[PDB]
């Protein structure tokens, strides 16, 4: 029989795949730390009840609800005239960030997640290792949102489940969320309830675009606390991405000539 032709073309059978990634990951480069808490001063400027929390270093999968629980107990005691207890804010005054505390109905908390790390020092070693070396590697943003307004904790991972099943997340915050029934009671009773954004993979494609997607998601969250833009998405990874790209490209235009490393007037 004869022999099947093997081209002199060794990565022909993955061009297709290749090509879709590289203009991916053109159009919609890592944000990192920095350029994400750029980002959230400027919302805050637009939606006053979002607090521009500060993302350095950031909140990890082993502390991010006692982030949350220092937060908002030290608003509970800002709104009684009572000394806080929390850790402070690097780029803003304690009486800024009293107002800011006194003002807030939502907290954006950014999660950095690796699969490696064991513990909150691991994790933050495993940054550093990965920064200086400007690699993303197996790292991965993710957004919670605590909506004190609504008391509703939203969850977004644009991987979908890269760090558990949606349904052992779900779990997990339900009981967190039942927690905070007691730390930041309502008059009514209301229960915080819990929201899994993603029911799929929105950043088909990519190794890099987690960053932006978590702050686009957050801004559509802030245009409508009820929005179902994720279900109207393009099906084509491309087309998605270059969608992003321009929100972006509005996104670090509109911060360029706002003040380096300080939070804004609350």
């Amino acid at each position: 029989d004869l022999l099947p032709l093997v081209p002199e073309q060794v990565f022909v059978e993955m061009y297709e795949d290749m090509a879709r990634r590289q203009t991916i990951e053109a159009l919609v480069p890592a944000w990192d730390s920095d350029i994400i808490f750029k980002c959230l001063c400027y919302f805050h400027t637009l939606y006053p009840g979002l607090i521009p929390l500060e993302t350095f270093p950031p909140a990890t999968i082993f502390n991010f609800k006692q982030k949350i629980i220092s937060i908002l107990e030290d608003k509970k005691a800002v709104l009684r005239g009572e000394p806080i207890k929390g850790p402070l804010p690097i780029c803003c005054s304690k009486e800024n960030y009293r107002r800011h505390l006194q003002r807030t109905t939502l907290l954006p908390v950014f999660m950095w997640y690796h699969p490696t790390p064991k513990t909150l020092s691991d994790t933050m070693q495993t940054m550093k290792q990965l920064a200086i070396k400007g690699s993303v590697g197996a790292s991965h943003w993710l957004l919670v949102i605590v909506d004190i307004q609504a008391r509703r904790l939203v969850y977004f991972d644009s991987l979908y489940n890269y760090v558990m099943p949606p349904e052992n997340m779900k779990k997990e915050l339900q009981s967190f969320a039942q927690q905070l029934d007691q730390v930041y009671p309502a008059y009514d009773s209301k229960k915080f309830s819990v929201k899994i954004a993603a029911k799929e993979v929105i950043q088909r494609g990519s190794g890099s675009s987690c960053g932006a997607w978590c702050c686009q998601f957050l801004h559509w969250y802030l245009k409508d606390p009820l929005t179902d833009a994720l279900n109207d998405l393009p099906v084509d990874s491309v087309e998605r991405h270059e969608n992003l790209a321009s929100f972006v490209q509005a996104c670090e235009a509109a911060v360029q000539d706002l003040p380096e490393l300080s939070w804004p007037e609350a």
